[PDB]
Protein backbone atom coordinates (compact mmCIF):
# COMPACT_ATOMS: atom_id res chain seq x y z
CA UNK A 1 0.00 0.00 0.00
CA UNK A 2 -1.18 2.76 -0.38
CA UNK A 3 -0.23 2.96 -4.35
CA UNK A 4 0.34 -0.13 -6.24
CA UNK A 5 4.07 1.19 -6.81
CA UNK A 6 4.27 1.69 -3.29
CA UNK A 7 3.43 -2.25 -2.70
CA UNK A 8 5.67 -2.62 -5.89
CA UNK A 9 8.61 -0.91 -3.76
CA UNK A 10 7.72 -2.47 -0.15
CA UNK A 11 7.97 -6.33 -2.00
CA UNK A 12 11.20 -5.05 -3.74
CA UNK A 13 12.66 -3.83 -0.07
CA UNK A 14 12.17 -7.29 1.07
CA UNK A 15 13.86 -9.26 -1.26
CA UNK A 16 16.87 -11.12 0.05
CA UNK A 17 20.62 -10.42 -1.65
CA UNK A 18 20.63 -12.87 -4.59
CA UNK A 19 16.85 -12.86 -5.34
CA UNK A 20 17.30 -8.93 -5.89
CA UNK A 21 20.27 -8.85 -8.42
CA UNK A 22 18.02 -12.05 -9.96
CA UNK A 23 14.86 -9.94 -10.10
CA UNK A 24 16.78 -6.46 -11.31
CA UNK A 25 17.73 -8.15 -14.64
CA UNK A 26 14.44 -10.26 -15.03
CA UNK A 27 13.10 -10.13 -19.00
CA UNK A 28 14.72 -6.50 -19.28
CA UNK A 29 17.26 -5.21 -22.03
CA UNK A 30 20.64 -4.77 -21.99
CA UNK A 31 23.40 -3.25 -24.20
CA UNK A 32 26.08 -5.55 -25.28
CA UNK A 33 28.80 -2.52 -23.61
CA UNK A 34 31.97 -5.01 -23.41
CA UNK A 35 34.25 -4.25 -26.53
CA UNK A 36 33.47 -0.43 -25.86
CA UNK A 37 34.28 -0.35 -22.21
CA UNK A 38 37.52 -2.18 -22.95
CA UNK A 39 38.36 0.08 -26.12
CA UNK A 40 37.96 3.49 -23.73
CA UNK A 41 40.69 2.16 -21.08
CA UNK A 42 42.77 1.21 -23.87
CA UNK A 43 42.29 5.24 -24.47
CA UNK A 44 40.27 4.79 -27.72
CA UNK A 45 38.14 8.03 -28.14
CA UNK A 46 36.11 7.03 -31.71
CA UNK A 47 33.33 5.08 -31.97
CA UNK A 48 32.77 4.25 -28.62
CA UNK A 49 29.63 5.31 -26.05
CA UNK A 50 31.16 6.90 -22.82
CA UNK A 51 28.26 4.76 -21.15
CA UNK A 52 25.20 2.95 -21.45
CA UNK A 53 23.29 6.22 -21.35
CA UNK A 54 24.00 6.32 -24.95
CA UNK A 55 21.51 3.94 -26.43
CA UNK A 56 19.12 4.21 -23.40
CA UNK A 57 18.78 8.06 -25.10
CA UNK A 58 18.68 6.48 -28.61
CA UNK A 59 15.93 4.59 -27.78
CA UNK A 60 13.72 7.54 -27.01
CA UNK A 61 15.47 9.35 -30.27
CA UNK A 62 14.84 6.33 -32.45
CA UNK A 63 11.10 6.39 -31.38
CA UNK A 64 10.88 10.17 -32.26
CA UNK A 65 9.57 10.10 -28.50
CA UNK A 66 12.28 13.67 -27.89
CA UNK A 67 13.90 15.40 -31.26
CA UNK A 68 17.00 16.66 -30.24
CA UNK A 69 17.77 20.18 -32.36
CA UNK A 70 19.48 23.70 -32.20
CA UNK A 71 21.19 24.13 -28.70
CA UNK A 72 20.65 21.28 -26.57
CA UNK A 73 21.26 21.38 -22.04
CA UNK A 74 22.32 17.91 -21.04
CA UNK A 75 21.42 18.34 -17.09
CA UNK A 76 23.44 15.63 -14.66
CA UNK A 77 25.36 14.55 -17.97
CA UNK A 78 28.01 12.44 -16.21
CA UNK A 79 30.61 10.65 -18.44
CA UNK A 80 28.53 12.27 -21.25
CA UNK A 81 27.00 9.79 -22.93
CA UNK A 82 23.48 11.63 -23.99
CA UNK A 83 25.67 14.28 -24.74
CA UNK A 84 27.65 12.54 -27.12
CA UNK A 85 24.93 10.69 -28.92
CA UNK A 86 23.04 14.17 -29.35
CA UNK A 87 26.28 15.64 -30.64
CA UNK A 88 26.14 13.89 -33.78
CA UNK A 89 22.28 14.33 -34.84
CA UNK A 90 21.43 16.03 -37.57
CA UNK A 91 19.71 19.04 -36.13
CA UNK A 92 21.98 19.58 -33.49
CA UNK A 93 23.83 22.62 -33.42
CA UNK A 94 25.43 22.94 -29.79
CA UNK A 95 25.32 20.36 -26.54
CA UNK A 96 25.99 21.80 -23.51
CA UNK A 97 26.78 19.10 -20.64
CA UNK A 98 26.69 19.86 -16.70
CA UNK A 99 27.41 17.60 -14.06
CA UNK A 100 28.81 16.93 -10.54
CA UNK A 101 31.50 15.02 -10.87
CA UNK A 102 34.76 15.18 -8.16
CA UNK A 103 34.55 12.62 -5.75
CA UNK A 104 32.06 9.92 -5.99
CA UNK A 105 30.63 10.62 -9.41
CA UNK A 106 31.44 9.87 -12.71
CA UNK A 107 33.40 12.96 -14.36
CA UNK A 108 32.82 13.88 -18.23
CA UNK A 109 35.21 11.73 -20.48
CA UNK A 110 36.83 13.34 -23.64
CA UNK A 111 35.90 11.84 -26.93
CA UNK A 112 36.23 12.09 -30.81
CA UNK A 113 32.98 10.44 -31.73
CA UNK A 114 30.59 12.40 -34.67
CA UNK A 115 30.43 15.91 -33.51
CA UNK A 116 32.72 16.05 -30.26
CA UNK A 117 33.34 19.65 -31.28
CA UNK A 118 29.87 20.49 -30.78
CA UNK A 119 30.02 19.10 -26.86
CA UNK A 120 31.14 20.72 -23.82
CA UNK A 121 30.85 19.57 -21.00
CA UNK A 122 31.53 20.74 -17.20
CA UNK A 123 32.23 19.24 -14.21
CA UNK A 124 31.92 20.09 -10.45
CA UNK A 125 28.44 22.10 -11.41
CA UNK A 126 25.54 21.91 -8.87
CA UNK A 127 22.55 22.46 -11.90
CA UNK A 128 20.16 23.49 -9.06
CA UNK A 129 22.63 26.48 -8.40
CA UNK A 130 23.21 27.29 -12.18
CA UNK A 131 20.83 29.97 -13.67
CA UNK A 132 18.80 28.28 -16.31
CA UNK A 133 19.78 29.26 -20.37
CA UNK A 134 17.90 29.38 -23.25
CA UNK A 135 18.15 25.91 -24.99
CA UNK A 136 15.62 24.49 -27.99
CA UNK A 137 16.39 21.20 -25.81
CA UNK A 138 16.52 20.41 -22.23
CA UNK A 139 17.87 16.70 -21.29
CA UNK A 140 17.56 15.83 -17.43
CA UNK A 141 18.83 12.25 -16.31
CA UNK A 142 18.99 13.52 -12.65
CA UNK A 143 17.40 11.17 -9.53
CA UNK A 144 19.14 9.54 -6.61
CA UNK A 145 16.99 6.17 -5.36
CA UNK A 146 16.43 5.72 -1.87
CA UNK A 147 14.40 2.62 0.03
CA UNK A 148 12.28 4.88 1.24
CA UNK A 149 9.67 6.08 -1.72
CA UNK A 150 9.05 9.60 0.31
CA UNK A 151 12.24 10.54 0.29
CA UNK A 152 12.12 9.46 -3.29
CA UNK A 153 9.35 11.84 -3.56
CA UNK A 154 10.87 14.86 -2.50
CA UNK A 155 13.91 14.14 -4.92
CA UNK A 156 11.78 13.70 -8.13
CA UNK A 157 10.14 17.03 -7.39
CA UNK A 158 12.84 19.07 -6.70
CA UNK A 159 13.86 17.64 -10.22
CA UNK A 160 10.85 18.70 -11.63
CA UNK A 161 10.80 21.68 -10.54
CA UNK A 162 14.41 22.28 -11.86
CA UNK A 163 13.03 21.13 -15.45
CA UNK A 164 10.43 23.71 -15.01
CA UNK A 165 12.72 26.35 -14.78
CA UNK A 166 14.72 25.72 -18.47
CA UNK A 167 11.31 24.80 -20.47
CA UNK A 168 10.35 27.22 -22.91
CA UNK A 169 6.85 27.12 -25.19
CA UNK A 170 8.54 24.61 -27.79
CA UNK A 171 11.23 23.05 -26.07
CA UNK A 172 11.93 19.27 -26.92
CA UNK A 173 12.79 17.20 -23.64
CA UNK A 174 13.88 14.18 -21.81
CA UNK A 175 13.51 14.26 -18.11
CA UNK A 176 14.14 11.31 -16.10
CA UNK A 177 11.49 10.71 -13.29
CA UNK A 178 12.99 8.69 -10.35
CA UNK A 179 9.73 7.77 -8.47
CA UNK A 180 6.82 8.79 -10.44
CA UNK A 181 4.20 6.86 -8.28
CA UNK A 182 4.26 8.94 -5.31
CA UNK A 183 0.87 10.97 -5.12
CA UNK A 184 2.63 14.50 -4.55
CA UNK A 185 4.57 13.30 -8.02
CA UNK A 186 1.95 12.56 -9.88
CA UNK A 187 0.13 15.24 -8.94
CA UNK A 188 2.67 17.35 -9.92
CA UNK A 189 3.08 15.51 -13.50
CA UNK A 190 -0.54 16.26 -13.93
CA UNK A 191 0.50 19.78 -13.75
CA UNK A 192 3.45 19.97 -16.04
CA UNK A 193 1.67 17.94 -18.81
CA UNK A 194 -1.00 20.81 -18.81
CA UNK A 195 1.69 23.10 -19.30
CA UNK A 196 4.05 21.70 -21.90
CA UNK A 197 1.84 18.14 -22.89
CA UNK A 198 4.30 15.11 -23.33
CA UNK A 199 3.92 12.01 -21.33
CA UNK A 200 5.61 9.28 -18.94
CA UNK A 201 7.36 6.45 -20.96
CA UNK A 202 9.01 3.61 -19.38
CA UNK A 203 12.24 2.69 -20.88
CA UNK A 204 12.84 -1.41 -21.79
CA UNK A 205 16.38 -0.45 -20.83
CA UNK A 206 15.43 0.41 -17.70
CA UNK A 207 16.11 -1.90 -14.35
CA UNK A 208 13.56 -3.86 -12.97
CA UNK A 209 15.25 -2.62 -9.18
CA UNK A 210 13.72 1.19 -10.73
CA UNK A 211 10.38 2.63 -11.24
CA UNK A 212 11.58 5.68 -13.02
CA UNK A 213 9.93 7.03 -16.85
CA UNK A 214 11.04 9.54 -18.67
CA UNK A 215 8.85 12.56 -19.30
CA UNK A 216 9.20 12.86 -23.11
CA UNK A 217 7.88 15.73 -25.18
CA UNK A 218 6.81 13.97 -27.86
CA UNK A 219 4.35 11.58 -26.09
CA UNK A 220 0.60 11.78 -25.32
CA UNK A 221 -1.28 9.42 -22.08
CA UNK A 222 -3.06 9.82 -19.10
CA UNK A 223 -0.69 9.65 -16.25
CA UNK A 224 -2.17 7.91 -13.67
CA UNK A 225 -3.10 4.88 -16.23
CA UNK A 226 1.47 5.39 -17.43
CA UNK A 227 2.37 4.86 -14.54
CA UNK A 228 0.31 1.98 -12.78
CA UNK A 229 0.84 -0.07 -16.01
CA UNK A 230 4.50 -0.09 -15.05
CA UNK A 231 3.43 -0.69 -11.68
CA UNK A 232 1.83 -3.92 -12.27
CA UNK A 233 4.85 -5.12 -15.19
CA UNK A 234 7.07 -4.59 -12.28
CA UNK A 235 4.88 -6.11 -9.52
CA UNK A 236 4.41 -9.48 -12.59
CA UNK A 237 7.98 -9.49 -13.25
CA UNK A 238 8.98 -10.46 -9.53
CA UNK A 239 6.81 -14.16 -10.70
CA UNK A 240 9.47 -14.62 -13.08
CA UNK A 241 11.79 -17.81 -12.76
CA UNK A 242 15.05 -18.10 -14.19
CA UNK A 243 15.02 -14.92 -16.53
CA UNK A 244 17.83 -12.96 -17.59
CA UNK A 245 18.23 -9.88 -19.89
CA UNK A 246 18.22 -9.79 -23.68
CA UNK A 247 21.04 -8.15 -25.29
CA UNK A 248 21.26 -5.66 -28.00
CA UNK A 249 24.63 -3.97 -30.10
CA UNK A 250 25.87 -1.03 -28.45
CA UNK A 251 25.64 2.63 -30.57
CA UNK A 252 28.60 3.59 -33.06
CA UNK A 253 29.16 6.73 -32.80
CA UNK A 254 31.76 7.47 -35.42
CA UNK A 255 34.01 9.34 -35.40
CA UNK A 256 35.17 13.40 -36.37
CA UNK A 257 34.45 16.95 -36.24
CA UNK A 258 31.34 18.83 -37.72
CA UNK A 259 30.60 22.27 -39.21
C1 LIG B 1 22.61 0.91 1.79
O1 LIG B 1 21.14 1.00 1.15
C2 LIG B 1 21.34 0.64 -0.23
C3 LIG B 1 21.20 1.82 -1.17
O2 LIG B 1 20.10 2.63 -0.74
C4 LIG B 1 20.84 1.17 -2.50
C5 LIG B 1 22.05 0.93 -3.38
O3 LIG B 1 22.64 2.15 -3.80
P1 LIG B 1 22.87 2.55 -5.35
O4 LIG B 1 23.53 3.91 -5.29
O5 LIG B 1 23.57 1.44 -6.10
O6 LIG B 1 21.35 2.66 -5.92
P2 LIG B 1 20.99 2.68 -7.48
O7 LIG B 1 22.21 2.99 -8.32
O8 LIG B 1 19.76 3.53 -7.71
O9 LIG B 1 20.49 1.20 -7.91
P3 LIG B 1 19.92 -0.08 -7.08
O10 LIG B 1 19.22 -0.83 -8.21
O11 LIG B 1 21.05 -0.76 -6.36
O12 LIG B 1 18.85 0.45 -5.99
C6 LIG B 1 17.50 0.80 -6.35
C7 LIG B 1 16.55 0.27 -5.27
O13 LIG B 1 16.63 -1.15 -5.21
C8 LIG B 1 16.51 -1.59 -3.85
N1 LIG B 1 17.77 -2.36 -3.59
C9 LIG B 1 19.04 -2.08 -3.98
N2 LIG B 1 19.86 -3.08 -3.57
C10 LIG B 1 21.33 -3.10 -3.80
C11 LIG B 1 19.07 -4.00 -2.95
C12 LIG B 1 19.34 -5.24 -2.35
O14 LIG B 1 20.48 -5.75 -2.29
N3 LIG B 1 18.31 -5.92 -1.83
C13 LIG B 1 17.04 -5.44 -1.87
N4 LIG B 1 16.01 -6.13 -1.35
N5 LIG B 1 16.76 -4.25 -2.44
C14 LIG B 1 17.77 -3.53 -2.98
C15 LIG B 1 16.29 -0.36 -2.97
O15 LIG B 1 14.88 -0.15 -2.83
C16 LIG B 1 16.91 0.72 -3.85
O16 LIG B 1 16.37 2.01 -3.55
O17 LIG B 1 20.31 -0.12 -2.17
C17 LIG B 1 20.26 -0.30 -0.76
N6 LIG B 1 20.51 -1.68 -0.31
C18 LIG B 1 21.68 -2.35 -0.22
N7 LIG B 1 21.42 -3.57 0.31
C19 LIG B 1 20.08 -3.65 0.54
C20 LIG B 1 19.26 -4.64 1.04
O18 LIG B 1 19.74 -5.75 1.40
N8 LIG B 1 17.92 -4.39 1.13
C21 LIG B 1 17.37 -3.20 0.74
N9 LIG B 1 16.03 -3.00 0.87
N10 LIG B 1 18.17 -2.23 0.24
C22 LIG B 1 19.51 -2.45 0.14
N1 LIG C 1 22.66 18.49 -8.55
C1 LIG C 1 23.36 17.96 -9.56
N2 LIG C 1 24.14 18.75 -10.40
C2 LIG C 1 24.88 18.18 -11.42
N3 LIG C 1 24.88 16.80 -11.60
C3 LIG C 1 24.12 16.03 -10.76
C4 LIG C 1 23.37 16.57 -9.73
N4 LIG C 1 22.73 15.56 -9.09
C5 LIG C 1 23.08 14.38 -9.68
N5 LIG C 1 23.95 14.67 -10.71
C6 LIG C 1 24.64 13.75 -11.62
O1 LIG C 1 23.88 13.34 -12.72
C7 LIG C 1 24.52 12.18 -13.22
C8 LIG C 1 23.61 11.22 -13.98
S1 LIG C 1 24.68 10.54 -15.28
C9 LIG C 1 23.32 9.67 -16.06
C10 LIG C 1 23.84 9.01 -17.33
C11 LIG C 1 24.13 9.98 -18.47
N6 LIG C 1 22.80 10.40 -19.04
C12 LIG C 1 24.95 9.22 -19.52
O2 LIG C 1 24.39 8.93 -20.59
O3 LIG C 1 26.14 8.88 -19.33
C13 LIG C 1 25.32 11.53 -12.08
O4 LIG C 1 26.70 11.54 -12.44
C14 LIG C 1 25.06 12.46 -10.92
O5 LIG C 1 26.13 12.63 -10.01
Amino acid sequence: GETLGEKWKSRLNALGKSEFQIYKKSGIQEVDRTLAKEGIKRGETDHHAVSRGSAKLRWFVERNLVTPEGKVVDLGCGRGGWSYYCGGLKNVREVKGLTKGGPGHEEPIPMSTYGWNLVRLQSGVDVFFIPPERCDTLLCDIGESSPNPTVEAGRTLRVLNLVENWLSNNTQFCVKVLNPYMSSVIEKMEALQRKHGGALVRNPLSRNSTHEMYWVSNASGNIVSSVNMISRMLINRFTMRHKKATYEPDVDLGSGTRN
